């Protein structure tokens, strides 16, 4: 229906909005872009799904999430990539660590605050019915 194609695009403008946030916080920048091919050969060959928040601009865009717990676990896979890749005791590790935990933390705690629990149980139930 036109009303169920109106719900979905209030999702994708939270999301935008939510992603924007995250995006222009000093501490997320190593978050912002693929890691680059040529400076880091062997990060492909030991994540197997790299994401950034710009792919997942262009996810939202693309209509790739029909709810927030979709686009949740891509957040997650940004979160669990740079444990995964950057795991040892040295301050480099430990920093990126640091701010990866950061951004997960920080995105579930404007989804609580700002997300309409009826709102998402709507996407879900739409998303079911397809
Ligand atoms: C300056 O080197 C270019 C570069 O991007 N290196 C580099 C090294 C280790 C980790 C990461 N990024 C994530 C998201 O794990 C990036």
């Amino acid at each position: 229906s036109m009303q169920e194609e109106d719900t979905f695009r209030e999702l994708r403008i939270f999301l935008r909005n939510v992603t924007h946030r995250l995006a222009i916080d000093k501490r997320f920048r190593v978050f912002t872009k693929p890691v680059d091919p040529d400076e880091v050969p062997d990060y492909r060959t030991v994540i197997k799904e790299p994401m950034d928040l710009s792919s997942v601009i262009s996810k939202i865009d693309l209509h790739k999430y029909l709810t927030v717990k979709d686009y949740l676990r891509d957040i997650d896979l940004i979160c669990s990539n740079a444990l995964e890749y950057n795991p040892d005791r040295d301050p480099g590790d430990r920093l990126i660590r640091h701010r990866a935990c950061a951004l997960r933390d920080t995105a579930y705690a404007i989804i609580k605050e700002e997300l309409d629990e009826d709102f998402e149980q709507l996407c879900e139930e739409i998303q079911e019915s397809r």
